[PDB]
């Protein structure tokens, strides 16, 4: 039977983590029909992998792109660099549920204007209608319960308005959501303590879906907020991922040693933990004036008040107002800024960790956004594997795809073997790496010959009709 699309003379990093191995990739029904010799099997598309790497679709761990799906459906952002998954509804805030009238959050600017989804049945409902570019898994975010179930998300939970998140999460678990995730260093879920976010967890732990989180504190007590979670995983046995994992400010510095030390041994006990990082010294996100003065060179990335101010210090417009930064701060809000915090050295050595899957963390709604964006996945793979050594090529490629698959429970994806999706990226390894810089954040990766999203070509030309994407439910 003819084949729909066929891969030839290129290497297969397949994801398992095996050496690569020269072979041919056939694929037929959205699915891979073969591997091995096709250079006479007939098909209707070809693409000539000569002196390039055939492997599985990258899987973007750590999306917010929500909403993105109906406001900027090219989604070339992933594509352009070998994206063909992401995982959406980080750090607490998701396209779904919806907050009471009235209960909003900064942290909800992480997703957009467009107004959020009643429910996941809603917002999956919508994505079937109109399928996205890649494929989509979401999160259901601890924002969100709460904004949707709290008159007073500033709160502690009565009895009932617990069991309500819990209901909620168990809605979302049952339309196929991968978990929940909590964004703890934000409002409201910073208000949380053990026993609501115990409670969540017992529901996600029962179903065998995630808790993923952007935990309490990144800086001065990053120990104590890795033990945090740590600590619910160990009490309800819920597989667990700590979010874009990272130690803020000089202080701080080296502390990974001592997290990862914590997650080692909440691994080595049967927890399943793991955690995902995006291959940059510096953090963004809403512009926090609490920061003004502990962190130098904070630099606009979006402000509603003052659009002008996006790209510029912060220090540097307080300066020409004649005011603090402090006050600066407080004059561009709501906006959003990066921070130039961490040490490249320790971001390299945490993604070293068996357990570190890639996460972008792209704010794709930003006006001058942080270059992860469209860089994270060819940056690992040009500065960190090709430039830096910190592992192989194939080492690499399986913390992009396989891990990422076993953690969310993604079947038939994340691997190059026959019956599985035909999620599939070409590059070259030689020169694949990411162009996106500070001063230009938007500019497309180098070295990505071509990819295939459950078959169909999404990158170079993406598809004139109905896209190829698929809502991944649980
Ligand atoms: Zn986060």
């Amino acid at each position: 039977e003819k084949l729909d699309f066929k891969i030839t003379g290129g290497w297969i990093i397949d994801g398992t983590g095996a050496p690569r191995r020269r072979a041919d990739l056939g694929v037929r029904d959205g699915r891979i029909a073969a591997i091995g010799e096709l250079g006479a099997h007939p098909a209707r598309h070809a693409w000539d992998a000569s002196g390039k790497i055939v492997a599985p679709g990258f899987i973007d761990v750590h999306g917010h792109d929500d909403l993105m799906f109906v406001e900027k459906p090219d989604l070339r952002w992933k594509t352009s660099q070998g994206i063909t998954t992401v995982v959406v509804g980080n750090c607490g805030v998701s396209a779904a549920p919806a907050p009471l009238p009235g209960n909003t959050a900064a942290a909800l600017a992480l997703l957009g204007e467009t107004p959020l989804f009643a429910d996941v049945p809603a917002y999956f409902a919508a994505l079937d209608a109109q399928r996205p570019m890649i494929n989509v898994a979401a999160l259901v975010g601890h924002a969100n319960l709460r904004l949707a179930a709290m008159r007073d998300p500033q709160a502690a939970p009565t009895a009932a308005e617990q069991q309500a998140m819990q209901d909620m999460l168990q809605a979302a678990l049952e339309a196929g959501a991968v978990g929940f995730s909590t964004g703890l260093a934000y409002q409201p879920g910073a208000v949380a303590q053990a026993a609501e976010l115990e409670g969540l967890a017992r529901v996600a732990a029962e179903r065998r879906r995630l808790h993923t989180s952007h935990i309490r504190n990144e800086a001065d007590g990053v120990e104590a907020a890795v033990e945090e979670v740590l600590a619910i995983g160990r009490g309800t046995g819920c597989a667990t991922v700590v979010s874009h994992h990272k130690c803020m400010m000089p202080q701080n510095w080296g502390r990974s040693r001592a997290t990862l030390a914590n997650i080692d041994r909440a691994r080595e006990q049967g927890v399943e933990v793991a955690l995902d990082i995006y291959p940059y010294p510096g953090s963004s996100t809403i512009l926090i004036p609490e920061r003004a003065e502990t962190i130098d060179d904070i630099r606009i990335t979006w402000s509603t008040p003052h659009p002008e101010c996006s790209g510029e210090y912060l220090a540097d417009i307080a300066a020409r107002w004649g005011c603090d930064k402090t006050t600066a701060a407080r004059r561009l809000a709501p906006a959003g800024a990066i921070y130039f915090a961490m040490d490249e050295d320790e971001v390299k050595r945490i993604f070293q960790h068996p357990c570190c899957m890639v996460g972008s963390d792209g704010l794709p709604n930003d006006a001058r956004p942080h270059p992860r964006l469209w860089g994270s996945f060819t940056r690992v793979l040009g500065r960190y594997v090709r430039e830096a050594r910190l592992m192989t090529l194939e080492q690499a490629v399986a913390r992009m795809t396989a891990l990422p698959a076993r953690v969310f429970g993604f079947a038939e994806r994340g691997v190059l073997q026959p019956g599985a999706w035909a999620d599939v990226v070409v590059f070259d390894p030689d020169t694949v790496a990411d162009r996106a810089t500070w001063d230009e954040p938007t500019l497309a990766s180098v070295g990505i010959a071509g990819v295939l999203v459950n078959g169909a070509e999404v990158f170079p030309q993406p598809p004139a009709d109905g896209r190829p994407g698929q809502v991944l439910r649980a």
